[PDB]
């Protein structure tokens, strides 16, 4: 979660797909902020 491509979760810290649309864990979009 430090690449352009896979992307890493602001809410459980984890990594979900390596372009997920958004948390399937928090339902957190890719990037809210
Ligand atoms: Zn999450």
């Amino acid at each position: 979660g430090s690449s352009a491509n896979d992307w890493q979760c602001k809410t459980c810290s984890n990594v979900n797909w390596a372009r997920r649309s958004e948390c399937n864990m928090c339902n957190t979009p890719k990037y809210a902020k």
